[PDB]
């Protein structure tokens, strides 16, 4: 039985490595994208031609905002979970993966109004709604129908407790995807679907502080992460957020 | 005399929060949804106790925009702030204490329940604080106030969350980010910004299974700590959620 | 008028919780290791405000045995709240405040390891269960009419083990050990009604052993104000705590340390 | 080529299944032991027979008190001389797991307390710390061109401490101490690129010692499956913390509990 994974933002840095470390272990992977057209159509190239037919592409902003078909995020979210359904007839994974991340200080409109929007729908609310589509589809699957593996990975931040300086919105947004984290996993225990986090410190930066190594990490040191949790090994673990940090966390000022 | 500006005064806990912060001597402003009678009753009792000492403001506080141009979420926010400096000339204390709770299983109406549940609990907040700030700011440092302090109403409990109450639980997540984001960005400006949590609060079985007493609190005892946190001798403490529970957070199923 | 035992209360902040619950009406019991003249001098000033509302009592809280069969660590525990009950016939609160603080890196001597694990763990964890449990057993042998009815345990904690300061493992293990205690404490002696609750600081009163400018880039690092607190500005929190105003309040930790734990390198 | 991993308690239940588990990556394992000789002996048995001489059996009562041979044996020794088994037979220690662990109440309302102290606090947390210790210089004193290439320790906590089990006090504190001792030590000894991470079961092979409703009342409770963990369902943890996969993984605590510390009375 060949498993399906849906990952937002996949295109690059670490969606790419999740979705290449979940292509590896055998799955067959749905790469989400909003703006990286020409990366996420090359990635699944690269996918297609190791193992036909097991990549496709799909494109939606994630932001909380009403598009032109006017089209809910809800919709555009149930969307992404049912064209896995249309391909493939499945989806076993969902990485919340995409995120915006960019200041919104306190102290010196439309720019803040789509900030909001932008900051709270990637990091919150579309992997609520996506977790709520991913949800309903396993229910509504006859029980001698449905996979034997369900699990959701948030990507979630382990230094967010000790708030990075005018970030306010990005860092409640965060908060906010932990909750979803924990209520999910005790929601969704009865359909043995597990939800855990992965909380990356500093990865792939585009430094010395970090107490292993003095350096950022790989995408594949995060990705590595999530790919086991994911495994059936891991098959006890649900509500728990995994810091892959290198001790950044343990520091103070 | 020092103002506060309590959101959801009404009743219940923001009423004994407005109740309490008026008997240390402040001036308060009493903001209200739906629940115009009772916030004008308690009104009308501080202002004979104590003449010019409570006015009354009313705004939804849903992430959604009202009619007068439609007036946003944070025009609505800092319109409640502005009522303070009009009226009184300054706002010393923010008691974010306002809060949608209903279900939002996970297994249209739901476009109004995520704005209006994400709003009070979360949204206005940030733009209430935001407001506040910028007030204190533009203010010259010779006449600010000697005790700039803000309280978020958070829950002792939405760590074990409530089954089918996500949205809920991740808009209280937010609500503890935006206490340490909001600490630490306003500390320059001496606001501190700290967290109460109730567990079971002047309830409508469930009593039973608090440790200590065995019973729900009293709004008292939980405004009481809110209080506390606003007087000088609290002047320490910032970024910090205080529990008032009984020992609810520390049993297990 | 209630009573209150404060360990390791001669000076700093332990003495600025004795003072400040006596300034609120409670009889001190002020414990004290090596400090014995400080102690002394503080009950003498109490004292002299308000007569036969201040009194002291010696003890390692270490680990160890001590000479009198040994005199064992739980028996002079159980002798700290024996002397509150002896002397005044109560004992509504305690504070866990004495511990040791010193450095055990990790990278005729073996007594100085004896001895620091000992020392750290007795002061700052086995002496306040030992306490708790001394504490918790005189209130049950009372009967229900004769209680009093605002009972109050507090364990200095510390805001910043989390993230741990470099060399000092058995000193973080300690502050962790005497968080479960908080927990555990209020779990099991909420029917008695016995609150526990921790205090955890930051920087206080920063010892400044050190050069002006090391000093000053320390406190430097702390956001609100840019300083470490007074002794005051914790001893506060820990009276409110004790207060029945705060009576719903358990088994929670309350960091006062101006958001110094919100902070990264 | 060939690493080697010190498991404490590696007799039965959770440490004999990490013992496998590190056993079938390819590792060379010393199994520790304290009464359960024979059941120490019989696994080594079994992967000496499917491997040769890749494992060896030590005993050791990691309580913390000194211990009869001309001078008494203190717990440092008796655990550096754990960590010494390793490199005199093998000439390496690439991975320690703190698993041994005694479990049993120390309920607030003689001999007895002297021993639980002891027992509790030293199993869970004190030895843990001196094998740490001596693992760490083990690392220093090899020269930089010969040392391994991962290194791990692991330290198995527990997901429910925080919601503490009533009347289990001394162990909540010993495993509070042990989170501390995770972090202080994952600080301080990543410049040697050791990690040190904890993986904390919530209900795993639980006893029933109890009438059949009574347990099944018991596993219910924990939300997934509503039973308790299988001895591999934590084991498999352990070892994914371990492989280089994992290499950037350290100060860190991965609940093993099927979401019951989510749940509340
Ligand atoms: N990298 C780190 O040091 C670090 C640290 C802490 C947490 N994290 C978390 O780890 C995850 C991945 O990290 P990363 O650094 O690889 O992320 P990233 O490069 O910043 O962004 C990942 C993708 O998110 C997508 N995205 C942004 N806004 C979107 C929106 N409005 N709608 C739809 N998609 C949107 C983008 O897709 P398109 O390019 O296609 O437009 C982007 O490529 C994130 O959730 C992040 O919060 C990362
Ligand atoms: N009580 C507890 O056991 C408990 C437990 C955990 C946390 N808390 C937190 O403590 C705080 C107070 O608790 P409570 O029980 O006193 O709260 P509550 O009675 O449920 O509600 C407080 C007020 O919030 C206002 N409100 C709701 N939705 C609003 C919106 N869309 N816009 C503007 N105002 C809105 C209402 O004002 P109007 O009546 O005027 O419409 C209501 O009176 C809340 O933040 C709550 O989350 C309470
Ligand atoms: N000050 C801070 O920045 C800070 C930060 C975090 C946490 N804390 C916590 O807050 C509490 C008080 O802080 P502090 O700085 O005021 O403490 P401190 O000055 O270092 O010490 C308080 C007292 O502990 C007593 N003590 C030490 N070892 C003892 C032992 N073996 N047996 C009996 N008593 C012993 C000493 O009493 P004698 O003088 O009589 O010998 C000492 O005066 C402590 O629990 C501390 O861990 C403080
Ligand atoms: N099982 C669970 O549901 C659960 C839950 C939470 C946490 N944990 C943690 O997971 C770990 C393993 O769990 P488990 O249930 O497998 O443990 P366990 O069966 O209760 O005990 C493991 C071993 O610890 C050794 N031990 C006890 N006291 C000792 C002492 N004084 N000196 C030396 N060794 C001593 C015993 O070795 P000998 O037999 O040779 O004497 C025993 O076999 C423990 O650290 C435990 O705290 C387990
Ligand atoms: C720069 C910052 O310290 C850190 O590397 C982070 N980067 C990112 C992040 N989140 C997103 N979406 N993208 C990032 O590049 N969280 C933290
Ligand atoms: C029973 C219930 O869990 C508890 O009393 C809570 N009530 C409320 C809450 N939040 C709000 N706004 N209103 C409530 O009545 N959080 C928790
Ligand atoms: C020096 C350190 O950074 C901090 O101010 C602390 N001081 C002390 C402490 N504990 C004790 N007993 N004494 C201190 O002076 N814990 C933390
Ligand atoms: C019974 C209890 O709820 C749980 O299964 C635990 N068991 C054990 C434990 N720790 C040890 N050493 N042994 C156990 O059997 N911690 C928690």
């Amino acid at each position: 039985t060949v498993p399906v994974a849906l990952v937002t933002g996949a295109a690059k840095r670490l969606g790419r490595s999740i979705a290449e470390g979940l292509h590896a272990e055998g799955y067959a992977v749905c790469l989400h994208y909003h703006r990286s057209a020409a990366e996420a159509n090359a990635l699944s190239a690269t996918l297609n031609a190791r193992r036909p037919n097991s990549a496709i592409t799909v494109q939606a902003d994630l932001s909380n905002v009403a598009t032109a078909p006017p089209v809910t995020l809800f919709t555009r979210c149930a969307e992404l979970v049912a064209a896995c359904y249309t391909h493939w007839g499945r989806c076993d994974v969902l990485v919340n993966n995409a995120s915006s991340f960019y200041p919104t200080p306190l102290l010196r409109r439309e720019a803040m109004e789509t900030a909001t929007a932008d900051l709270f729908g990637s990091n919150a609310i579309a992997p609520y709604f996506l977790i709520k589509a991913f949800a309903h589809r396993v229910a509504g699957t006859p029980a001698k129908h449905r996979g034997t593996n369900y699990s959701i990975i948030n990507m979630v931040d382990a230094m967010t407790n000790q708030p990075l300086l005018g970030y306010t919105i990005y860092t409640m947004a965060k908060g906010a995807l932990e909750g979803l984290t924990r209520s999910a996993a005790l929601e969704l225990a009865p359909l043995q679907i597990r939800v855990n986090g992965v909380g990356p410190g500093l990865s792939v930066l585009v430094r010395s502080k970090v107490p292993l190594y003095q350096r950022d990490s790989s995408a594949a040191e995060v990705s590595d992460v999530v790919i086991f949790l994911c495994s059936s090994k891991a098959k006890y673990i649900t509500g728990t957020c995994v810091k892959v940090d290198g001790g950044y966390s343990l520091t103070r000022a």
